[PDB]
């Protein structure tokens, strides 16, 4: 068969963050992550001798992973957590009650329901997907793209999608 | 596509043990390995944000990787392997009449016919389908299961079973 | 020469931390790592053939970690945030009036001035050095103890004590 | 299901090669890379308990990879270059009218038209099932094959054949 | 004790460079590598927290790798080695009297008599001491410098500095 | 300051051995690893312009590995344990009274009191001190030799020899 793939993964292709699960009956603690992004995609080798040039998925990676670098990551579509501004503040009430007050540039609100890896990632991806523009991926005849997420070296989520 | 795999992999999840492998007209000298398990799971991000939780997998892993740990590997349904079981210890006599004897307890008595890579891992397979209960896996609609079994850092073995 | 080193590390000797530095003129936003911590002792080959065994030294790393995983590091000793208690919370105030608000429960205070890889080192060094039990470590003949904390897979510090 | 898969991958499976990647209207510098190729196989676990034996994957990986070792590679079948012997040189004349000349015994000259981590590996990839033989790969039921060739450590391509 | 260390390595800390080595009686065929570059600096914890700031290492490293990447390495002080202008191009003959001959701005030209792993390092090694900026470094009490220069994941250089 | 090192490592450097370790009051049960060696050389630049070319610490690293690989390795020298030659095999008798039997040629014999990654480690280093030649590396004015020996990826030993 002649499909091929290209993929490209980096200890630089990451973006540090502090987050907590929360979901029915269960919150965690405070805590944060080095997250790392893998891209790969399934195409064919084109006449310039690429499925694509390396350099614009290394290009896409970066820009996505730097607008998460160094926040709190908070899930605005979460069901059991509460937001209010505050002053500059934002402020989080759990289920139980107890709060959470940061700077709102601390934040970076993602639509998504739980700051879980997989969550994220499915974001990522369809970000990564606009960056690399659709019309570009179809062009070179790509039809799978595929992301991993780890949140530490020993864990990670997989996304993709047919295109 | 919404299909979304998770997976797990450390240094942890290993188990360090003796074994060789004989099948018809060959037979090695003892030797070990550190061998390594990693888990992959494909199902879908369920309400609670999660495909399976992560300490779910990694839980079960260290668990079979455990009662490996530190033995003998003895394949019971071996062809070309004659065993007897004499005051404490195993005996284990070959094709061509060498013969190998150890202490009954630092054997582990695996239902394989070889102690290869692969025929570990289609027993560490279906061990971890045991233990993270079949009727889970189909409640949260996990459908693929894969683990990959290295005998050191250069080669492994991976087997999988669709649910 | 006749001294030898043992060294222990892993994937899974990790804290999973929220923090954020502060020092004169300088505050970062909230964010997160994966710290991991390596241990090296620098003794000579015993009676029983080892420096010391490999199993005291990864259970006392992994006790460390323990205490410190799924927390926002509160350096206690910060010379340029004010700390308030008050109800179940605490409350940071910092040097340009910006404030973080935390359940106490998720914060675990240590006695440094900075969250600093360089700083949680020294406290981790400290604490493995009483976990291990200075005495111990004299009996066996052990004169040097170095751990190595990363923040990242890219950037770690180093930090060592001649005993 | 029962098919298998084993795989070998080692820092030893390289060649270290100069090159430039030329296509219409797009020339680059000469630079060169430690290639690093990894090889799977798909089958089934066969009454010797192996799905094929490690050794005979890693021999044939390294005759391979040994073949390019230390050269620059020369892409024969390239629409944009010019090759012309000249005493013990080849001359390679670039669009631009840019000239290369190296000694005769400094090239490798492959049948591919650019030198891109993809094409490469697709000559790779053939000569692999070649060396392998394709009836030993038939009667061991072997159906799936795939290689990748990493050009550095963030950067690769994955090539495979259904046999 | 209380000196500390900090160290910096990534994949993207790398310079993807053509070279041969020539000494005395010897000349191998053109090739390539991936080098990989990795800092470490010996100080002091200083009231910022820091030896020094990781941005700062990574910042010089980074630039330093830049202006070596993609570039035929030549050695300028090579005493087997002839070096010659001719239009666009730089010509080299060797004491076999080999020639090579590649454009001007294909060629990075280093003052080195080799170009091994060893002497690149010690050329970086001054390179970086000039870009973090010798007094700088002095006033955070920094006294050791060391970098490690790999050819390939499997052998490097290590080169140092006492300031 | 002008010293310089060279090191080499590799999961290739490797040899896979069954053991068990027994001493006053405690023996285990048989089990095994993947022994990787690293080695590190500390000398000058020279004027070939290496410390010492890698090729020869590589050679010299496998050759000694390859005459471990796959063997029970028995610690001649052991307080602990008795040694009785039975026909074609080994037998091994433990403090508890526990046996082991092997065949003669399964058993690789070191002058070493215990089968501790330290001790090994020692053997190993005398071997490959013997095997570069004590005067090579004096012509080269190399003083100091360090080899790494790891029983697993977590867990490794640091020998070294002043010279
Ligand atoms: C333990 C901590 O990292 C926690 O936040 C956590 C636990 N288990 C998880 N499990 C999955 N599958 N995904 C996650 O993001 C996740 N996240
Ligand atoms: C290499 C050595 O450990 C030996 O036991 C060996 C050789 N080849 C193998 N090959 C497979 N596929 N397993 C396994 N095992
Ligand atoms: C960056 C350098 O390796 C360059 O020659 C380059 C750039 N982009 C590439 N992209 C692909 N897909 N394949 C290559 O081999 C490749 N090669
Ligand atoms: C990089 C980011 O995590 C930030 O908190 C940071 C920046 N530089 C640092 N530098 C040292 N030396 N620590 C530490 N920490
Ligand atoms: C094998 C290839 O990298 C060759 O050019 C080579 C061989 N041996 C070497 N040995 C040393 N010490 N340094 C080098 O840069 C070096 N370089
Ligand atoms: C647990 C198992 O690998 C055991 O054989 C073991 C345990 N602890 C050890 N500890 C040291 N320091 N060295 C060893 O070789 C060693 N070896
Ligand atoms: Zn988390
Ligand atoms: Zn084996
Ligand atoms: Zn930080
Ligand atoms: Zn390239
Ligand atoms: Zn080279
Ligand atoms: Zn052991």
């Amino acid at each position: 068969n002649s499909s091929a793939e290209v993929s490209v993964e980096s200890p630089s292709f990451s973006f540090n963050c502090a987050h907590f699960i929360a979901y029915n009956g269960f919150r965690e603690t405070l805590h944060g992550h080095n997250y790392n992004v893998s891209l790969k995609v399934r195409g064919y080798v084109r006449d310039d001798g690429y499925v694509i040039d390396f350099s614009i998925l290394k290009e896409k990676v970066k820009k996505v992973c730097n607008k998460l670098d160094h926040h709190f990551i908070l899930p605005i579509y979460s069901d059991v957590l509460k937001f209010e501004n505050v002053k500059n503040n934002i402020k989080i009430i759990c289920e139980d009650n107890s709060e959470y007050s940061f700077p709102e540039r601390d934040c970076i609100k993602l639509p998504i329901k739980h700051s879980s890896t997989e969550e994220i990632g499915q974001y990522i991806l369809n970000q990564l997907i606009e960056e690399m523009d659709v019309s570009l991926l179809k062009s070179r005849h790509i039809h799978y793209i595929e992301i991993s997420v780890s949140e530490s070296p020993t864990q990670k989520a997989i996304v993709h999608k047919y295109i």
